[PDB]
Formats: C-alpha cells, structure tokens, sequence
C-alpha cells in the first residue's frame, strides 16, 4: 500500500545519494515519465546548496513524439560539453536553463517500458566521461528497474 | 588520494548493504570479501531486531578455498529458503547453525575476472521462500558492487 511506495522511494532515493557521492557529480537525478512522456523530477540529489531540480515538470517534445522508443535496448547520452555538442537549439536551451554544462542521461525501464532517466549532471566545466562511469549508471539504472518492476 | 578512494568505495557498500537490508527486510546483509587463501572475513554487515552481529568475522570456508570459487564464476550461487530442508555438509550447516541462518541468498561479487566476494542475504527469525526478482535484485547490486570495486 503506502508502505511498499515508502519502501521503494527510500530504496531509489537512496541509489541516488549514493552513485552522486561515489562518481562525484554534481547532480544525479532520477525522471519519471507520465502516460503522454511528459515527466517530474522525482529524485534527486545536489551537492553544495546548488540549482535543485527536484519536482520540475518536463514537456520534453523527443520524448513525447518518440514515447522513449530508441531508449528501449541499451541507448544513452553521454556529453562532455553540452556547448561543442551538435545539439538541437530546443534541448540546448533546457539544458542551459537548468545549468547543465555536460550530462549523462540512461533509460530506467519498468518490464519492456521506458519508465524514467537516470541523468547526471556538472553544472560548470566540461567532464570526460568514462566507459565504467556510464556502465556504472547503467547497471544502477538495472537495479532501480528490478525494484520498480514490484509496484 | 589512496585514502579517499578507499574512503569513497567504503561509503557506496556501506550504503547499498544498509538500506538493501530494510528494502528487503532481510535479517542479516553481509559482504564476505576472500583473501589470496580464499579465507575471507565479513567486511560489511547491516543486521536489524537485536540479532548476532558477525561483523569481522575470519571464515576459513574449506569450499572456497578447494575451489578458489571457481564454480561461483561459472553461475553457482546459493537460495535456500530453509536449511532444515536442503542436503548440506554438516561442516556448513554447523556455520550456519551457529549463526542462527535458516534461509540464505549468497551470490558471487566479482572484481574483472576474479571471485571478490560474496553478497550473502540471511533470515534468521524463520525460512523465507525467495522471490525470483530478490535473487536477481541481489545478483544485480553484486554487478553494481563489482563495478566500483574495479575501479581501486
Ligand atoms: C519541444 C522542444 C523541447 C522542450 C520544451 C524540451 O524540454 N526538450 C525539447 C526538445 C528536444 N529534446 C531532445 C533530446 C533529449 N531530451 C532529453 C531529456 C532529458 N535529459 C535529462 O537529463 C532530463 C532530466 C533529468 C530530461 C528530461 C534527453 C536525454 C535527450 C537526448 C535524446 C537523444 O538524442 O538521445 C531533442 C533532440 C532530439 C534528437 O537529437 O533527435 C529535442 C529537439
Ligand atoms: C571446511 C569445513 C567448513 C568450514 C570451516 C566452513 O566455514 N565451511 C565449511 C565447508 C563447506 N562450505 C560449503 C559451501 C559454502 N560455503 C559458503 C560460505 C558462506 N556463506 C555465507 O553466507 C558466508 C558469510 C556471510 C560464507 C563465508 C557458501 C555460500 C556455500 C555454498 C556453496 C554452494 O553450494 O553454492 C560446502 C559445500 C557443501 C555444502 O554446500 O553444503 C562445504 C563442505
């Protein structure tokens, strides 16, 4: 009932404390799509007093055309420096207006759906990403997923 | 910084074998981490309801050091939902016994290629019949374990 979602969001929440401390980022956050693929920041964790995104609401237009059909087998982001990035104008101005500067972004899925991003965020310079760094959010993204897949 | 590392890889386990243990509602959540020897000592420990702690505890388990846990690198591990009823060696059921275990999840934790450790779940107030998705949420934060501990 409430409680099996109380367990599950001390669960999630607590992934995300946990991966921002150990890769160092900035910001980790999880986003949760509703039916149409709009989204909410439901999690989240930010160092130092920082921009928090928590509770944003995002009508993100890829998403909703796309329902999050190429983040079904494996696809990500993953931007050292959003500004070098060939990016679309629309998606470069949301990233600026939450301060982001480079971003690695991968599906959650609940069973064969997109469910949510597991996104982490440097709100200043450039950051090389690593392979482990995105196989690590990856593999904590399959975690969530198995823990989702019970509500 | 040697220090920090060490410090920052501490955390992230500390942390997942903490709460893992409340979001199962698991008794005891231990990480076994072998020696050369493949001895090992319990490294990490979240244990609730004032049951026996076995934090630092020196394991010279005769299996895994016979087969320096080949076996869990081949897809062995252990979901025993009541020891009363599985064919074990007295050996280990007496560890376990001592331990008041009477069901157990262990699964391996690899570092590269190499048997790290073991993630090991145990019910201590009754048997418990394991869900397919607990095994499988186990063998997964054992992959994310396996992860961070490549990296120092
Ligand atoms: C309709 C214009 C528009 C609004 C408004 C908006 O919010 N976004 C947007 C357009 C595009 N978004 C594109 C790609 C895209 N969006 C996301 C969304 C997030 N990343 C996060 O970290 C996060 C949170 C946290 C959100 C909500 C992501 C990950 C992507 C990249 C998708 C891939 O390209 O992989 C986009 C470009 C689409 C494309 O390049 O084909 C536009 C136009
Ligand atoms: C040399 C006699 C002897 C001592 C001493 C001992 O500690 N064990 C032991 C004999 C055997 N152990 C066997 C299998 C086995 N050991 C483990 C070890 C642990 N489980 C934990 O939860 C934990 C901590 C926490 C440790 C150190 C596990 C997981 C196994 C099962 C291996 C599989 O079957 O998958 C064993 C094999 C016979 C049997 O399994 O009963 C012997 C003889």
């Amino acid at each position: 009932a409430a409680g099996t979602m109380a367990n599950l969001d001390k669960m999630l929440n607590t992934i995300v404390t946990e991966v921002r401390q150990f890769l160092q980022v900035d910001r980790l956050c999880v986003f949760k799509f509703e039916e149409d693929y709009s989204g909410n920041i439901i999690y989240e964790a930010v160092d130092d007093g920082w921009l928090s995104i928590l509770k944003t609401h995002v009508r993100d237009c890829y998403f909703m055309e796309t329902r999050g059909e190429e983040y079904l087998h494996g696809r990500y982001q993953a931007i050292a420096d959003i500004h070098q990035a060939n990016l679309a104008e629309s998606y470069r101005d949301f990233l600026t207006q939450y301060q982001v500067r480079a971003i690695v972004a991968v599906p959650i899925l609940k069973g064969k759906k997109l469910w949510g991003l597991f996104s982490a965020h440097q709100l200043a310079a450039p950051r090389s990403w690593q392979a482990w760094e995105i196989e690590f959010l990856k593999q904590q993204a399959v975690v969530m997923g198995i823990a989702i897949q019970q509500s």
